[PDB]
């Protein structure tokens, strides 16, 4: 599945987990925040 | 963690739970209302 802010959770900044990685997280909720 | 609508869920209104405690449970998507 596509990650995303539903499949997901938030712990702290990027500078601590030995190995992460850059990726895009998606959002489906702001393509319609109008 | 902030009690938002995302960590919790609802049931009954408040009259039933013993020891219930008022307070304000917070709302994700009320920013993003553009
Ligand atoms: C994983 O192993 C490679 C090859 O030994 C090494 O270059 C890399 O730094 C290791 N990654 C982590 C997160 O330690
Ligand atoms: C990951 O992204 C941050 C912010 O752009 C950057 O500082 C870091 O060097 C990037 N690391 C890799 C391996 O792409
Ligand atoms: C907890 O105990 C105190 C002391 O007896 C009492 O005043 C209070 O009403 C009790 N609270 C609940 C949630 O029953
Ligand atoms: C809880 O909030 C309601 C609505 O404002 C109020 O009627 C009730 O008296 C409050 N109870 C306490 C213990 O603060």
């Amino acid at each position: 599945q596509i990650i995303t802010t539903d499949n997901t959770f938030v712990s702290g900044n990027c500078d601590v987990v030995i190995g992460i990685v850059n990726n895009t997280v998606y959002d489906p909720l702001q393509p319609e925040l109008d």
